[PDB]
């Protein structure tokens, strides 16, 4: 099983300037939820955001692609190809823009939050991967966050 998990605007945008423009407590918790105890595949740029408390991500293997043969990342592996990140029941890909392309031919299910932020793309942004007629989609009530944002999780399935 590949999942991927992640949290956009509604305009696609999931990450600018190397992080994130928002931050939800409840998305936070709900990732730690679904991603805890297994596989997590992130591309090199996301692991560089993580703070330096959260690396590695507890409770979970940390996988993290990168090109650079010899990129250490303390607490986790890294990988050269995402096949290689692949050998374990559950397979998280958290991101990020690039990763998310590269895995969705392995995916069979997206874990979804959008958040209810008006933000235009602007060039530099990472994206959301776009989800063609494969994808069979339940979406859950808008519910508020702290942070004030409106956000709504979806849950994308195929076979
Ligand atoms: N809102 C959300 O849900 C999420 C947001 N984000 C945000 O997204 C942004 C990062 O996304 P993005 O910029 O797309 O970068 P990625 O996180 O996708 O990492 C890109 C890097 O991954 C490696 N990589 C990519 N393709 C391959 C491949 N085929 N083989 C091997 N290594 C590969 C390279 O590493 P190297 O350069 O070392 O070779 C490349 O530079 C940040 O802003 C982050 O905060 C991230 C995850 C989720
Ligand atoms: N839906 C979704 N939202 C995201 O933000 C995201 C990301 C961004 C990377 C990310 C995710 C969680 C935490 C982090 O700190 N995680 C903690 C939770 C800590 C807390 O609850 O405050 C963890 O243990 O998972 C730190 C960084 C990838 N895929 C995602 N998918
Ligand atoms: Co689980």
């Amino acid at each position: 099983m590949v999942g991927l998990i992640w949290a956009q605007a509604t305009s696609g945008v999931i990450g600018r300037g190397g992080d994130i423009p928002w931050r939800l407590p409840e998305d936070q918790a709900h990732f730690r939820e679904i991603t805890m105890g297994h596989t997590i595949v992130m591309g090199r740029r996301t692991w560089d955001s993580l703070p330096a408390k959260v690396r590695p991500l507890p409770g979970r293997r940390n996988v993290v692609l990168s090109r650079q043969a010899d990129f250490m990342a303390s607490g986790a592996e890294v990988v050269g190809s995402l096949e290689e990140a692949l050998t374990s029941p559950e397979t998280w890909v958290i991101g990020g823009g690039q990763v998310y392309a590269l895995a969705l031919p392995y995916a069979t299910r997206c874990e979804v939050t959008e958040v209810d932020i008006g933000l235009p793309r602007e060039a530099g942004d990472a994206l959301a991967p776009v989800l063609d007629e494969t994808w069979r989609g339940e979406t859950g009530e808008w519910r508020f966050s702290r942070s004030g944002l409106r956000y709504r999780l979806y849950s994308y399935h195929r076979s």
